[PDB]
């Protein structure tokens, strides 16, 4: 039978009242031919690509029609913590929030998911995500590839597991809130192993990961290269040609690749040094999706230049702060072992060479930062506005995967786990590596966020968030 072709979501813009309507619902979806109830926002699973201008402003309006609370978050845009959708902006099941965005950031791929206190795992696992296309005037002049499910396409790539009868299997339990919720089942827009027909020419990919825990690494089946034009918070200075392109939680990277005539090829994600996350299928290069030739010219350009980065700045004097991850130890080791006990040395793949005790043994509240697990009561502390600041966060400690994200900026990467960051990622990042050793970024917050509505600094491996691995911190 044939290849289903790439779900393309719908990319949405204001009406006359300047409202966007967002409902969020369950619904039921089909995976390999089985029924499975699913969440989507406008729809049954994922959501549609919100579209924003720089210096304009939005009203979102957001119908809760789930049977229990959520909040919605816009990762990668610069918004006032009232609005930013944090574990605080609580939408009641059956109700509506509105927020009015008024976006002043370049363009860029961002993107929205629940952040649902100590539930976020599950909501996002269950089919919560969405798309933000934010241009601004800069963007347009480049002539980039840009008919929407023709040239210019998402590409969300998720993994998911399913029971026997077919649903969803989710649980944060002791393993995978050490090492992460992962499935077996690679889904792209939600559909498994789609073909998307693209034109002659540059086809343009905005690439997210949308796992929970996974981590990524694109190439292509016949190894064409991938020109990266953009990272989290939008373009590079100029392509920056990869051959792979490992991809975080959370992340967004916009590529171009080259289409040509009678060639079909594979989008493929290449094996990673993660545990767990080698186990086959995944123990090797598994296909995303097919890229399909069409022999009608593209007339996307793939510029020399695309925008200007500026010059970080000195560094002496700048506030610097210190967040400690940390994992209780007794649940890394409790965790790690029922991940080997299950799947054996091959969760090690790739790597380098039982009763009750009460709340205080708990892996609920097992990670944390500066010895905390997340408390939505307080604030670790307060951050000055519209100044560079100088974040260090350590993953000494421990050998997980944290790929860490701070709300309300997009920041540089000064330091990326001990090295300085590869070139694709020395621009605009929401998302920096840290895992066993040491990061450091250079973040600037232009918008307030109060105490009750602040923002979170937190991993983005999304069991690790629901079990402390998160703080909240205010701006001006
Ligand atoms: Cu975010
Ligand atoms: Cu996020
Ligand atoms: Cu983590
Ligand atoms: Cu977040
Ligand atoms: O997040
Ligand atoms: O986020």
């Amino acid at each position: 039978a044939e290849r289903p072709t790439l779900p393309i979501p719908d990319l949405l813009t204001t009406d006359a009242r300047n409202r966007i309507q967002l409902t969020i619902g369950a619904g039921q979806s089909t995976f390999g031919g089985k029924t499975a109830t699913t969440w989507g926002y406008n729809g049954n699973l994922l959501g549609p690509a919100v579209k924003l201008q720089r210096g304009k402003a939005v009203t979102v309006d957001i119908y809760n029609q789930l049977t229990e609370e959520t909040t919605l978050h816009w990762h990668g845009l610069e918004v006032p913590g009232e609005v930013d959708g944090g574990p605080q902006g609580i939408i009641p099941p059956g109700g509506k929030r509105s927020v009015t965005l008024n976006v002043d950031q370049p363009a860029a791929t961002c993107w929205f998911h629940p952040h649902q206190h100590g539930k976020t795992g599950r909501q996002v696992a269950m089919g919560l995500a969405g798309l933000v296309v934010i241009e601004d005037d800069e963007i347009l002049k480049l002539m980039l590839p840009k008919q929407w499910g023709i040239d210019d396409v998402p590409v969300i790539v998720q993994d998911k597991k399913f029971s026997a009868d077919g649903q969803i299997d989710y649980q944060l339990d002791v393993m995978t809130a050490a090492v992460g919720w992962f499935g077996d089942t690679l889904l792209t827009n939600g559909a498994i192993y789609p073909q998307h027909a693209a034109p002659r020419g540059w086809l343009r990919l905005r690439l997210l990961n949308g796992c929970n825990a996974r981590s990524l690494n694109f190439a292509t089946s016949d190894n064409r290269p991938l020109y990266v034009i953009a990272s989290d918070g939008g373009l590079l200075p100029e392509p920056v040609k990869v051959s792979e392109l490992p991809v975080l939680m959370g992340e967004r990277f916009e590529v171009l690749v080259e289409v040509n005539d009678n060639k079909p090829f594979d989008l493929v994600t290449l094996p990673v040094s993660q545990m767990g996350m080698a186990i086959a299928p995944f123990d090797k290069p598994h296909p995303v999706m097919r890229i399909q030739p069409i022999a009608i010219s593209a007339s996307g350009a793939l510029p020399d230049t695309l925008s200007s980065l500026p010059a970080l700045p000195s560094l002496e004097g700048l506030t610097v702060r210190k967040l400690q991850l940390s994992m209780d130890p007794m649940l890394d080791m409790m965790g790690m072992q029922m991940l080997m006990e299950k799947y054996g040395d091959q969760a090690m793949a790739g790597m380098d060479h039982h009763m009750n005790h009460g709340g205080k043994f708990d892996f609920h509240h097992a990670n944390k930062i500066n010895g905390q697990a997340f408390d939505m009561n307080k604030p670790m502390f307060a951050a000055a506005k519209g100044q560079y600041e100088r974040w260090v966060i350590s993953g000494v400690g421990d050998m997980m995967l944290h790929p860490f994200h701070i709300h309300g900026t997009q920041f540089r990467i000064l330091s990326e786990n001990g090295k300085p960051p590869a070139a694709h990622r020395a621009g605009w990042k929401d998302t920096v590596k840290v895992e066993g050793n040491v990061s450091e970024v250079l973040v600037k917050f232009n918008h307030d966020a109060p105490k009750e509505h602040a923002y979170m600094a937190h991993c983005h491996l999304l069991e690790h968030e629901d079990t402390g691995m998160m703080l909240g911190f205010t701006v001006g």
